[PDB]
């Protein structure tokens, strides 16, 4: 049976899904570790013992246990990211989308979603990437992960909760596709791993640990880097704000070993519950427990890795959105609303830039806005917004990638870099939010390609020529078979991702990231 | 005899010159201090005794004792600045030119020229206005005062040296003319007092110190302000620059008597010989001996009076030009000469900010670099030029200047802001450096009216009209009789001044000046 598949860890059972006037399978739900439950919370991953039998995997698995959004009930454009299935505890699963008939050894797509840390799904509807695997011919995995303290809770020393275990699913879920992707059809030799916001940190992360790096082959980074200031945090952080949750359930903080036990028997929405609590100021586009640069998963700090090339070389094609800050603005900024123009005030302003460069003294505080003011009219309302809404891009976002690329792309072996600035026709979303993060995931995953959810055919024509992108690059290690010019340290070109004609441009954001990847942190030192 | 006149201090006879067609009487040289030679060296200005007799007012005077430029010898553009009479130690004199028939109470002008406190000449052909006089109508007067070590060596304490001795003739010839300009015809109750560099610095310094406010009505500034960072030194700067010049001409230094004595005996040149090795760094735009806040001419320091309204109440006219920075460049900076297109490299653009900002550390040029810097083609050699020539005008002439506009406009009782950006279409110096530092005098004092000096007839009109606004302005307190708006904390509003039809701005170099007048000097207390 083209559904009944023979895995290193047991015999599965897939099943047969509709794309688009055709028909593929599916394997949902695969297991990759051991139900991380109980004592065994906040520890590392535990490979899932063989199975002797036939499990079933033709129904997505719950989501893993995270904070859930309702900040606009009902509402898709927010709900559309919620988990969609039962969460739990139990949650360390894959989903595998092979084409029909099964291959014999193509090229295999690994996905990693985002979610700060704090949140993710792989079983999101915008996720369903049984589009990709029909139309490119790939086959998809969608790999899941452990988000917020349940599994990134870092007390460094502990060996109970050491930290990024949540990345350590991860790896182990990459294993099992380096392992079993062959019985799928798969080429083990030609995996590509690519995500979003923290699943596009998270990709790079793979490519600075020395532990993962031999477990894929190229990458594709979406909004994300792994020198994302949001994206880790130091051990001595980690240590703080852990205990600082502790503290928040009333746990017993005499010791290691007494807070994480008490951690360990507090059901897992109370510690939801309490999860932004421990945030060391208030601010914008920041989440509680994220990796830690503990020295293991990480040899050193990020920048001198990415300075002694200690990094996988390889391919990579990534890129950012026009419109990143946005989404943390409406979110968290005060003058922002869903359903307004939000046209913000000198003040609001003022009071907004506190909140993107929340580790910002005075002294800097000033200099990103003098940086980001139009002096000749300082009170547009349509101006202070727009320039609030690049601030938390530009820092978050845009500028921490341009570094990895210029920095990575000195050692790795091609840099195809893109600058998608297409805002969906469908989208819900209040105009002002522009290409919102998150936003290409859509056109990436095809699905301006199925009708009923409205899209101009100019759209389901990105998403085709995207996803061939994506795709052809995955395969041969460069998304052409009208030119997507290479990233080089000499010309730093890089395209536009539109239903325009392919546009060339160069320098992605140079001035705004020189300021924030050069003069704001020495400012920041000498003051 | 209309050329025969009456003053306070004796008789004094005049002589009829040609203008334009026409005549008119000028009193070239009539005496208004006592020779400051001697013993009276460095000391403050001493009234002119009484002359039993006639003096002979038919010639220009000696200029006073200053560094000659030798940069360009022959070259009109450097040498139609140089000094063009016999340099002496006796050279505090004025000249008035008087319409003919003479009249009996008409606006007075009196002209402040510039030379970075360390050169000037009242005697220049440029400043030979009996072509205002004439064409306007009004007795335009010629003070002139002590430059160099000669009238700023700053020892403060002593009496012999306490300094600003140049800005004190400057007074004691205002005296003079407020005492005697109405046997000449002028009304001594509207007197204008008009200046460029270091001249339009001493207009406003006038305006702050409490000893001269009552000395003139209404005041009209070009391309200078008194709170200009070479405009003056602290009483400790000019105590220090004062003992090194001692130092440089073996001098005894035991003490102020025997210093001040030695450079008493000093031969002039040799005190100019040496003048440039005293300042604290290698610089552009800083002169030696300039004025001191000593807490006697100046209470306090200038900002605190600038913000306690502590300054004459009045009227006042000015701006600035729109390429100041390019002389200084030329004459100090590397990569730039008379006969090239002076295009910069990052390097010699990286070290010209060093020499512009002296007294900036390394966050602070960096702040300048990242701040006038196109990061998008940051190797543009026209660009680099440009943008430093820039720093030098914005940082030296232009910000300083917006910033005593914008304090000074909230307690005076008018302010008329220009923009000359007109370049001469006879200028000699090389194209690349736009519209100059003291190109403006020219259309100010009508030269263009003369033939012979070759200017279009868009010139010659330009002159007039400008000369029109001054002198209107001179007398009734207002440019205007198509309209120059007033500037007001409000709109900020100012107008170009060009042969093109009269075109309104609002807030000259806001963001640069926000940068120089705000951002900058706090980063550089931070750090
Ligand atoms: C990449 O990983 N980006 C993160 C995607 C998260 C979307 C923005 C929402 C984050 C802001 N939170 C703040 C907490 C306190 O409340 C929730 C509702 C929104
Ligand atoms: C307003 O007062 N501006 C000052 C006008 C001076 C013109 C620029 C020349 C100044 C530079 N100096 C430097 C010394 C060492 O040599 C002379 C030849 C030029």
């Amino acid at each position: 049976s083209e559904l009944l598949v023979n895995t290193k860890s047991g015999k599965v059972m897939g099943t047969r899904v509709p794309v688009l006037s055709s028909h593929i399978s599916a394997f949902l739900g695969i297991p990759f570790a051991e139900p991380p439950v109980g004592n065994m919370r906040f520890r590392r991953p535990e490979p899932k013992k063989p199975w002797s039998g036939v499990w079933n995997a033709s129904t997505y698995p719950n989501n893993c246990q995270q904070y859930v959004d309702e900040q606009f009930p009902g509402f898709s454009g927010s709900e559309m990211w919620n988990p969609n299935r039962e969460m739990s505890e139990d949650c360390l699963y894959l989903n595998i989308w092979v084409p029909s008939p099964r291959p014999k050894s193509t090229t295999v797509m690994v996905w990693i979603y985002g979610g700060g840390f704090y949140s993710g799904s792989s079983t999101l509807d915008v996720y369903n990437g049984k589009y990709l695997a029909y139309t490119e011919e790939v086959v998809l995995v969608s790999l899941s992960y452990r988000v917020g303290a349940f599994g990134f809770l870092a007390l460094h020393g502990s060996q109970e909760a050491p930290g990024n275990v949540g990345l350590l699913d991860q790896r182990m879920a990459l294993q099992w596709v380096h392992d079993n992707i062959q019985f799928f059809g798969g080429d083990p030799k030609t995996v590509t791993i690519f995500g979003e916001s923290a699943g596009g940190a998270s990709v790079g992360m793979h490519i600075l640990s020395p532990g993962s790096r031999d477990l894929f082959r190229r990458a594709i980074l979406q909004s994300g880097s792994p020198n994302c200031p949001w994206a880790s945090v130091s051990v001595a952080e980690g240590r703080r704000r852990a205990v600082e949750l502790g503290r928040n359930l009333n746990c017993n903080l005499n010791s290691d070993e007494e807070l994480i036990h008490c951690l360990r028997e507090k059901k897992p929405q109370e510690l939801i519950d309490v999860e932004w609590n421990v945030l060391p100021f208030d601010s914008i586009f920041r989440f509680s427990f994220v990796p830690v640069i503990d020295g293991e998963f990480f040899p050193t700090s990020l920048e001198s890795m990415l300075n002694s090339g200690n990094f996988k070389k390889t391919q990579i094609l990534l890129g950012v959105n026009k419109d990143e800050g946005s989404f943390f603005l409406l979110y968290g900024a005060p003058g922002f609303s869903k359903d307004s123009e939000s046209k913000i005030s000198r003040e609001d302003f003022m009071s907004g830039v506190k909140l993107s460069v929340p580790h910002a003294n005075d002294l800097g505080l000033d200099a990103v806005t003098l940086q980001y003011t139009d002096w000749m009219d300082d009170n547009n309302g349509i101006k202070n917004r727009d320039g609030l809404d690049d601030i938390v891009g530009d820092h978050n976002v845009i500028c921490p990638l341009m570094h990895f690329v210029n920095k990575y792309t000195k050692f790795g072996n091609g840099t195809y870099l893109y600058f998608f600035n297409h805002r969906a026709s469908n989208l819900v979303w209040p105009e002002w939010m522009g290409v919102i993060h998150g936003y290409e995931i859509e056109f990436v995953f095809g699905l301006p390609l199925v009708k009923e959810l409205n899209y101009t055919a100019e759209e389901e024509a990105l998403s085709r020529r995207i996803m061939h992108y994506w795709a052809t690059f995955a395969k041969t290690g460069n998304p052409n078979e009208s030119k997507w010019p290479l990233f080089t340290t000499k010309e730093q070109k890089f395209i536009d991702l539109n239903t325009e004609p392919m546009k060339v441009h160069q320098r992605l954001r140079v001035q705004m990231c020189v300021f924030w990847n050069q003069f704001l942190p020495k400012l920041l030192n000498a003051t």
